[PDB]
C-alpha cells in the first residue's frame, strides 16, 4: 500500500463524467472538473486538461495521468503550506500518506484549517487527534472514507486499506 493505492481505493477509478459526492462534476481517479452546473463546462475543462476534444470520455492512462499531477499538486500544496509542512514534516510515511489523501479530497486550505487536530498529530496524540478529526463535516459527510483516513492517523498503519 501507497498513497496512489489509497487514493485509488478511496476515489474509484471511472472514464466517464461523473459528479462527486458533493455534486460536482468529476472524471477519473477523483479529477474534480469543475464545480459548475454546467456539463458543457465540466467538458470544455475536461478537454484542456486532457489537451483534447474527448467529448466526456477518457482512458484509463489518461485518468491515471490526470491522478499523478493530482497527487503531486498535493504534495505540493502542502510543501508550500506554512501550516501544513511542518505537520508533514513530523509524520512518518505511512500518516504523510494520510495527510496527502486529506489534501486531495479537500484541498490544501480546507485542511491547513484543521487547526487543532494538526497541532495533536504534530503532537502525536494519535488517538487526541483522531478523536478531533471526527468532529467535522467532513466525517459526517464522508464517513466511511474519513474513518478510514483518521485509523491511518491513529496507528500509522495500512490496515483500514487491508
Amino acid at each position: 500500500m501507497n498513497i496512489f493505492e489509497m487514493l485509488r481505493i478511496d476515489e474509484g477509478l471511472r472514464l466517464k463524467i461523473y459528479k462527486d459526492t458533493e455534486g460536482y462534476y468529476t472524471i477519473g481517479i477523483g479529477h474534480l472538473l469543475t464545480k459548475s452546473p454546467s456539463l458543457n463546462a465540466a467538458k470544455s475543462e475536461l478537454d484542456k486538461a486532457i489537451g483534447r476534444n474527448t467529448n466526456g470520455v477518457i482512458t484509463k492512462d489518461e485518468a491515471e495521468k490526470l491522478f499523478n499531477q493530482d497527487v503531486d499538486a498535493a504534495v505540493r500544496g502542502i510543501l508550500r503550506n506554512a501550516k501544513l509542512k511542518p505537520v508533514y514534516d513530523s509524520l512518518d510515511a505511512v500518516r504523510r500518506a494520510a495527510l496527502i489523501n486529506m489534501v486531495f479530497q479537500m484541498g490544501e486550505t480546507g485542511v491547513a484549517g484543521f487547526t487543532n487536530s494538526l497541532r495533536m498529530l504534530q503532537q502525536k496524540r494519535w488517538d487526541e487527534a483522531a478523536v478531533n478529526l471526527a468532529k467535522s463535516r467532513w466525517y459526517n459527510q464522508t464517513p466511511n472514507r474519513a474513518k478510514r483516513v483518521i485509523t491511518t492517523f491513529r496507528t500509522g498503519t495500512w490496515d483500514a486499506y487491508k
